[PDB]
């Protein structure tokens, strides 16, 4: 009856009403608008909000979900890439989580840049990459790891491991598995550099906006909203955190899409129920 069907159906009126709210209006305050033109949004009704923006020329946000603090943003277009590893390399990244599959970033079709498999040059940005570990995940799904850097005249060098799921277990207990596994990869990975950054002394430690996992899809909004999700479940500082509550701050913070579909809802529901964490507000 706590994760009943009954108390389903409340969770999903909540969330339902929740999306609704908070669709983009044409030239919405609540929302980044585009200057000049230029394309923002890799899709029109998938915006990003405007008071938790990492960069004006990005769609981008700050998430905060309980105490665990990320950065959830779009695929970047081809033209937003230059901006993009100057996010990154601001930000100090711990680690970078790639959900987009290998298949949907070959096709072209889809304008999804190769931009942490390929060394190359963004304007006056450089970057290098090299793969290093592979990690199983269950049920077959693979994690490849890549170190990214990030080099451009005049700013400090910086380094970011790239965590990369080459498929994806859309629905199911593989789903809930794989998502738990991945959740303690992407934490663990992110722990090992900060503690690197914290060791070297770095003033970025000191910046609660600074040193945050960024974690990306195609929308940045179903697959990164689920291992959003899961990772908040695995921090410690989150108990009686509810997914009411999780779900409806990633959605303030980013948009109403985050987490799209039933089936990545219903994968968060099976973690938390896993917890014995509520699903509802009381
Ligand atoms: O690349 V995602 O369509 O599951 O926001």
């Amino acid at each position: 009856s706590p994760y009943g069907p009954e108390a389903r159906a409340e969770l999903s009126s909540r969330l339902t009403t929740l999306r609704n709210t908070l669709a983009p209006a044409t030239n919405d305050p609540r929302y980044l608008q585009a200057c000049g033109g230029e394309k923002l949004n890799r899709f029109r009704d998938i915006q990003c909000r405007r008071q938790t923006a990492v960069r004006a020329d990005l769609n981008a946000n700050y998430i905060q979900v309980g105490n665990t603090r990320t950065i959830a943003c779009q695929y970047p277009l081809q033209s937003q890439l230059e901006s993009h590893f100057r996010m990154l390399a601001e930000n100090r990244t711990p680690v970078l989580a790639v959900l987009a599959s290998s298949s949907e970033i070959a096709n072209q079709r889809f304008g999804m840049p190769d931009y942490f498999r390929q060394s190359g040059t963004y304007g006056s940005i450089t970057v290098e990459s090299k793969m290093t570990q592979q990690v199983g995940l269950g049920d077959g799904i693979m994690a490849d790891m890549y170190t990214l850097t990030i080099r451009e005249a005049g700013q400090k060098t910086i380094s970011v491991p790239v965590v990369h799921v080459t498929t994806w277990p859309d629905f199911g207990v593989v789903s809930s598995e794989v998502t738990k596994a991945l959740a303690s990869l992407v934490d663990q990975t992110a722990e090992t550099k900060r503690n690197m950054y914290e060791s070297k002394g770095s003033s970025a430690v000191a910046d609660d906006s600074k040193l945050r996992p960024v974690i990306h899809c195609r929308a940045g909004v179903g697959r990164t909203a689920q291992l959003i999700g899961a990772m908040c479940m695995n921090d410690s500082r989150n108990s009686q955190l509810s997914v009411e509550d999780m779900v409806s701050q990633m959605r303030v913070q980013r948009n109403g899409i985050m987490v799209q579909k039933d089936e990545q809802l219903d994968v968060l529901i099976k973690l938390a129920e896993g917890q014995g964490r509520p699903l509802l507000n009381s």
